[PDB]
């Protein structure tokens, strides 16, 4: 596969404040939406919905063949005017790679593109913003090794 997308694979552990880390969905089963640039939203077809706190753990053993981790984040349009307050991180075996700051409804989408050469283990954590888990949808669209 030229690009593998990490809703493919299956994760060593898995954790979420709400539900069920979904595959290709957002944490509330929708169509994934992040906010875009022009102020819309941007949909996803492939992804992970996840609810904040939530710490997801890729193995990359046997996945040695791919340069990059690529992903999207921010919060789930579905709860665009809500409370929502996350951030997201990435780690790759054990050091940070990503970290977003704060992330509200409002907060444009980032793009993250990470080098996974010579690491065994991605990490992605989806924080509470430092309030409540309230609204906390996260997600990661298009996110793949590539
Ligand atoms: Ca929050």
């Amino acid at each position: 596969e030229t690009s593998v997308y990490l809703s493919e694979l299956e994760w060593k552990s898995a954790s979420t404040g709400y539900g069920e880390i979904q595959k290709d969905a957002s944490c509330d089963g929708n169509t994934i939406t992040l906010k875009g640039e022009n102020g819309e939203k941007v949909s996803y077809d492939k992804g992970i919905g996840t609810h904040a706190h939530s710490e997801i753990v890729y193995s990359l053993e046997g996945l040695d063949y791919y340069d990059y981790f690529e992903t999207f984040v921010g919060v789930d349009q579905e709860m665009a005017g809500t409370v929502a307050s996350i951030s997201f991180e990435v780690y790759l075996d054990n050091e940070k790679v990503f970290d977003s700051g704060l992330m509200t409804g409002d907060t444009t989408q980032k793009h993250v593109k990470v080098p996974i050469a010579g690491k065994n283990t991605l990490k992605l954590v989806v924080k509470d913003g430092g309030d409540s888990i309230g609204s906390d949808h996260g997600s990661f669209g298009d996110a793949k090794l590539t």
